[PDB]
DNA sequence: GCGGACTGCTTACC
C-alpha cells in the first residue's frame, strides 16, 4: 500500500516522524531535515520558482531548520521577505507526501482512556497530584480490547478485586450492566501497589504507544494527572516513557511530543454543532445515546471505598461511552480525513487556519509557487452580512429560499484570491447597485461593490482549493439528505406495521430506497422498522458530522480573510465577500417582490417578509388565495402546490435575476443557486396560525417540507427564541415549545388552555428541570469578601451566596472559573442572604443545603421571569393572548 | 422610587 505519516515532531535540528510503511508496518525515523525557503531575486536570474504574484525567487537550501530559522531572523533585521513555508514540519509532510493520501485507519492506533482518583479533600489537582490513581481503563482500536488497571491497595482503602461475573449481570441482580458485547474485550489486572500499578502502564504504553489519543476531559485531567503523578513517584525522566521520543512539554497542559491528543469534549465542542447546560460525560451520553445516568448511593470520595466493584464497572463504561458517542458522531474519522486531506499534524483540526495555510501551501507547491511570508497586523473591524427588520406579526403561509454555500459561492464567483486582485473602481451607494442604477464597474474584471475588481480569467488558489473542499461537503449533504427522506418513509410504515417475525432489510440509507425496497417495507414488521429507523437515522447523522464540518471549514477559510493570524490575511478580499453578500441578498429581494406581483396580478406588494445573509422568507398568502384555499383536499395538496410553484416558477425566476446580477458585475462564473428551503403553515381547515416573528433572528415555522424532506409529522421550525438557548430551563423550554406548537398548529383557545394548565402544576416539577443555566465567567472579578462586588451579574451572584453556604466543607463541589452553572431565584428572607443561588451543572446540589434551597426556591419569579416574558413576547407579536381577556361579556352566568 | 439609557454578559443566527 501507499505509505501515510502517524505524527511529525520537530526537535532541534530533527524531524522525528512515526508512520506506516508500504508494508503497512509502524515504524519511527529521525530526519535531520533540510528545509528550503526563498528570497526576491533579480528578473535576470533563471529560476523556477516564483510568488504569487509572479515575482522570481532563489531558493535557499539550509543545513539544517536552525540555520533557516536564524536566516529568517536576519532577514527580519535587513528589511527583506523571508519566503516560503516557516513551519518546517508542514514542509517535510509535503516533501515526504507528494501525492493524494490515502491511509488505513485500522493501521493507527487510536487510544481511548480514563482514570480514577479518589481524593477526600476535593477535586484532584493535576498539576500536585498528590493522591494515588486507583482505576485506568485504556482501550486500544488495534487490539480491541479494554485493559484495566485495578488498584487493590490504597492509603484511601484495601478492596477486593472487581468481578467480572457481577459487571455482566443485571442491575436488578445487583449487577453493573456492563455491556455484553465488551465483556469478552476485557483485560483485567490488579495491583497490591500504586507504583505497580504505573509502572506496568508504562510498559504497556511503550508496547502499545497510542498515535490518537482520546477520551474525556484527557487533555485537562487525565493525561497532566497522569504525568505528574509518576514524575512526582519515579522522577521527569520515566515520565517521559509517554513519549515516544522522550519530549514533553510542560492549570497546566502537558504535550506529548510523537502523540496527537484528540480529547473528545473539544471535538464535540467544535464539531457537534450543540450548546449544552453541562459537558460531563453523563450528561451528554444521555443525551447522545439515550442512556440512564449510571447511579450510585453516596458521594464519588466514597464509592471505591463503599462499592469497588461498581467504582471499576463505571470506570470501564465511561471509556465506552465515548467509544459509542464516536460510533455515532465519527469525530475521530473526520479528524483524520481532514488532517490528511490538509497534510497536518492531525491535532491542527481544531485550527482552520493551520488547516488551510497547509492545503493552500501544498497546492502552490505543486506549481513551484512560492508562499508569502506571515505579516503581522493590528485587529480591525469590518461589516458583515444584511439582516432585513421584520414586522412582528403572524404569518400564515411561508415559503423560504436560501443560497448554496453563500460565501464559499461568491469566492467561486467573483474570484477572491489574494493574487487575482486586478484593481479597484470607484464605488456608489450599496443601494444603487441593488436597483440597478449604479454605472457597470468594469467590462473587464469581475468587481465586488466593495470596490474590488478581480481578472477573471486566471485561476485563484482561494477559490481552486475552496471548490474541492465544497464538492466533498456537497456528496455527503446528497447521503445525508437521502438518509433523512429514507426516514420518513419508515416512519410513515410505521402507521402500518405487520404482526409478523422478520429482518430489518439489508440497504444503504445513503442512498433514496428503490420501489422495491419500499414495497418491502410495507410488509416489515414494528420490530425490524424501527431497527431500520435507526440505521437511518445513524446514516443522517454520519452524513451531517461529514456535510457540516466541511461546510465549516470553508466558511472558516472566508473567515480566515479577516483574521489578522491568516498568512493571506486582507481585508479587501474579506470585506468584498460580505458586501457582495449584502447586495445578492437585496438584489434578490427586490427581484422576487417584481416576480411575484407580475404572477399574482398585483402591484407594490411586499412578499419578502424577512431575510438573513443569504435566505429569503416569503409570505405565499396571496399565492394560496389566487388559487383559493378551498380547491385544496388536504394540508398536503397545497404543499405539493407550493412545493411545484417554487420549483417550476419562482426558481427559474430567481436564476434569471442572479444571471443578471451576475452580468451587471462581470463576475467569472455564476454560482448564486437559491433554492427552496421550507412550507410552512397552519393544518388546513385548523386555527393554526402557521407562523410569526417578533423580530430579527426571532421566529417561529410550522414546516411541511425542508429542502425536498416531505415530514410524515409537522416540525417545528424555531430559531432564536426561548425554546432554542441552553440557559431557558429544561422544563421551560419544553412547556414554551408545546404553547408555540399549539399557536401555530391549533390556535389561540388551545393556547389558553395548556397554559392555564401549566401555570396550576409547574410547582411540581423537578428543580433541576426548572434552574437556569450560565457560563461561570470571571467569578473573582466580582468577588468582595465572598459578597458581590459593583456591576456583579445575576449568576456570579449565585455563585458566591453557593460559596459562602458550603464554606468549611471540604468534601462540597466547588463551581470551576468557566464552565457552566444552573441558577434558581430565592424567596425573600431566605437563610442563604441572597436573591439567588448557583451550583455546578450537571450535578444535583450538594446535600448539605439541597433541602434548604428547595424549600426557599421562588416559583414565582421562577415562572413569571423564565416563562410569562417569553411567552408574552410570542403571543403579542403573533397578535394573540395567552389567557382570556375580560369583557362585558363577564356580567353574564 | 423608578424609567430610560447605557453597559457587561450571555447565547443565539448567519
Ligand atoms: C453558519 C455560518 C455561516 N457563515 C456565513 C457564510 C455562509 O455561507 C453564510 C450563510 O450561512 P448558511 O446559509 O447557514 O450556510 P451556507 O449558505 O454557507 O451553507 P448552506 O448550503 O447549508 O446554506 O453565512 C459563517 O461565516 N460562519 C458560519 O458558521
Ligand atoms: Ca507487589
Ligand atoms: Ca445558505
Ligand atoms: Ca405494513
Ligand atoms: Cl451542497
Ligand atoms: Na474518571
Ligand atoms: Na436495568
Ligand atoms: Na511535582
Ligand atoms: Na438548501
Amino acid at each position: 500500500m501507499k505509505e501515510f505519516y502517524l505524527t511529525v515532531e520537530q526537535i532541534g535540528d530533527s524531524i522525528f516522524e512515526r508512520y506506516i510503511d508500504s508494508n503497512g508496518r509502524e515504524r519511527t525515523r529521525e530526519v535531520e531535515y533540510k528545509p528550503s525557503l526563498f528570497a526576491h531575486c533579480p528578473e535576470s536570474q533563471a529560476t523556477k520558482y516564483f510568488d504569487i504574484y509572479g515575482k522570481p525567487c532563489t531558493r535557499k537550501l539550509f543545513a539544517n531548520m536552525r540555520d533557516a530559522s536564524q536566516w529568517i531572523k536576519r532577514m527580519e533585521d535587513i528589511g527583506l521577505e523571508a519566503l516560503g513555508m516557516d513551519d518546517f514540519k508542514l514542509a517535510y509532510l509535503s516533501d515526504t507526501y507528494n501525492y493524494e493520501i490515502k491511509y488505513d485507519h485500522t493501521k493507527i492506533r487510536v487510544a481511548n482512556f480514563d482514570i480514577e482518583v479518589t481524593s477526600p479533600d476535593g477535586f484532584p489537582e493535576p498539576s500536585q497530584a498528590k493522591h494515588p490513581i486507583d482505576a485506568i481503563t485504556h482501550y486500544d482500536s488495534i487490539d480491541d480490547r479494554f485493559y484495566v488497571f485495578d488498584l487493590l491497595n490504597s492509603p484511601y482503602g484495601n478492596v477486593e478485586e472487581w468481578s467480572i461475573e457481577i459487571a455482566a449481570k443485571l442491575q436488578e441482580q445487583g449487577g453493573d450492566e456492563v455491556p455484553s458485547e465488551i465483556i469478552d474485550k476485557i483485560i483485567y489486572m490488579p495491583f497490591d501497589n500504586e507504583k505497580e500499578l504505573l509502572m506496568e502502564y508504562l510498559n504497556f504504553w511503550q508496547q502499545k504507544t497510542p498515535v490518537i489519543l482520546t477520551g474525556w476531559n484527557v487533555e485537562s485531567f487525565a493525561i497532566p494527572y497522569v504525568y505528574n503523578r509518576i514524575k512526582n513517584i519515579f522522577g521527569e525522566s520515566t515520565a517521559k516513557r509517554l513519549s515516544p521520543h522522550r519530549k514533553t512539554r510542560v492549570r497546566e497542559i502537558i504535550t506529548l511530543f510523537g502523540i496527537s491528543v484528540l480529547d473528545y469534549i473539544d471535538l464535540y465542542k467544535k464539531f457537534s454543532f450543540t450548546n449544552q447546560p453541562s459537558y460531563s460525560l453523563d450528561y451528554i451520553s444521555e443525551f447522545e445515546l439515550n442512556v440512564g445516568k449510571l447511579k450510585y448511593d453516596g458521594p464519588i470520595s466514597k464509592l471505591r471505598e463503599s462499592n469497588h466493584q461498581r467504582y471499576i464497572s463505571y470506570n470501564i463504561i465511561a471509556v465506552y461511552r465515548v467509544l459509542q458517542i464516536d460510533a455515532k458522531r465519527q469525530f475521530i474519522n473526520l479528524s483524520l480525513d481532514m488532517g490528511y486531506y490538509a497534510k497536518i499534524q492531525i491535532q491542527s483540526v481544531f485550527s482552520p487556519i493551520k488547516t488551510w495555510d497547509a492545503i493552500i501551501f501544498n497546492s502552490l507547491k505543486e506549481q513551484n509557487k512560492v508562499i508569502p511570508q506571515g505579516r503581522s497586523h493590528p485587529v480591525q473591524p469590518y461589516p458583515g452580512a444584511f439582516v432585513k427588520e421584520p414586522i412582528p406579526n403572524r404569518y400564515k403561509y411561508v415559503m423560504s429560499f436560501d443560497l448554496t454555500s453563500f460565501y464559499p459561492s461568491i469566492i467561486r464567483q467573483v474570484n477572491i484570491s489574494p493574487e487575482t486582485i486586478a484593481g479597484t473602481f470607484k464605488v456608489a451607494p450599496l443601494h444603487d447597485y441593488i436597483n440597478a442604477v449604479a454605472e457597470r464597474p468594469s467590462d473587464v474584471y469581475s468587481c465586488s461593490p466593495n470596490g474590488m475588481m478581480y481578472y477573471k480569467d486566471r485561476d485563484g488558489v482561494v477559490p481552486t482549493e475552496i471548490t474541492k473542499v465544497f464538492n466533498q461537503r456537497k456528496e455527503h449533504k446528497g447521503y445525508m439528505l437521502a438518509a433523512q427522506r429514507n426516514g420518513e418513509i419508515i416512519k410513515e410504515a410505521l402507521h402500518n406495521p405487520n404482526l409478523s417475525v422478520d429482518e430489518p432489510l439489508d440497504v444503504d440509507y445513503r442512498f433514496d430506497f428503490s420501489d422495491e425496497i419500499k414495497e418491502k417495507i410495507k410488509k416489515l414488521s414494528a420490530k425490524s422498522l424501527n431497527e431500520m429507523l435507526f440505521r437511518a437515522q445513524r446514516t443522517e447523522v454520519a452524513g451531517m458530522t461529514a456535510q457540516i464540518n466541511r461546510k465549516l471549514l470553508i466558511n472558516s477559510l472566508y473567515g480566515a480573510l479577516g483574521n489578522v493570524w491568516f498568512r493571506y490575511y486582507d481585508l479587501r478580499n474579506a470585506t468584498a465577500i460580505t458586501t457582495f453578500g449584502q447586495m445578492a441578498l437585496q438584489w434578490i429581494e427586490r427581484k422576487v417582490n417584481e416576480y411575484l406581483n407580475e404572477v399574482c396580478g398585483t402591484e407594490g406588494e411586499a412578499f419578502v417578509l424577512y431575510g438573513d445573509t443569504d435566505s429569503i422568507y416569503v409570505s405565499a398568502d396571496k399565492i394560496i388565495d389566487k388559487v383559493g384555499e378551498s380547491k385544496f383536499r388536504d394540508t398536503n395538496h397545497w404543499v405539493d402546490f407550493l412545493d411545484k410553484f417554487a420549483r417550476e416558477r419562482m426558481e427559474p425566476a430567481i436564476d434569471r435575476g442572479f444571471r443578471e446580477m451576475c452580468e451587471y458585475m462581470n463576475n467569472k462564473q455564476h454560482l448564486m443557486f437559491m433554492d427552496r428551503e421550507a412550507i410552512a403553515g397552519p393544518p388546513l381547515g385548523s386555527k393554526g396560525i402557521g407562523g410569526f416573528w417578533t423580530g430579527k433572528k426571532r421566529y417561529a415555522l410550522n414546516v411541511w417540507d425542508m429542502e425536498g424532506t416531505r415530514y410524515a409529522e409537522p416540525k417545528l421550525k424555531i430559531m432564536g427564541l426561548e425554546t432554542q438557548k441552553s440557559s431557558t430551563p429544561k422544563a421551560v423550554q419544553k412547556a414554551l415549545k408545546e404553547c408555540i406548537r399549539r399557536m401555530l398548529q391549533e390556535g389561540e383557545e388551545s393556547l389558553q388552555e395548556y397554559f392555564k394548565e401549566f401555570e396550576k402544576e409547574f410547582r411540581q416539577l423537578n428543580y433541576i428541570s426548572i434552574a437556569s443555566v450560565s457560563s461561570a465567567n470571571n467569578i473573582a472579578k466580582y468577588d468582595v469578601g465572598g459578597f458581590p462586588g459593583p456591576k456583579c451579574p445575576f449568576h456570579i451572584r449565585g455563585i458566591l451566596t453557593y460559596n459562602r453556604a458550603i464554606k468549611g466543607n471540604i468534601d462540597a463541589p466547588q463551581v470551576v472559573e468557566g464552565e457552566k452553572v444552573y441558577v434558581l431565584p430565592l424567596r425573600e428572607g431566605n437563610p442563604f442572604g441572597d436573591k439567588c443561588i448557583a451550583w455546578p451543572s450537571g450535578t444535583e446540589i450538594t446535600d448539605l443545603i439541597k433541602d434548604d434551597v428547595l424549600h426557599w426556591m421562588d416559583y414565582t419569579v421562577l415562572l413569571e421571569k423564565t416563562f410569562i416574558k417569553p411567552l408574552e413576547g410570542f403571543t403579542s407579536a403573533a397578535k394573540l393572548d395567552y389567557e382570556k381577556k375580560a369583557s362585558l361579556f363577564d356580567m353574564f352566568d
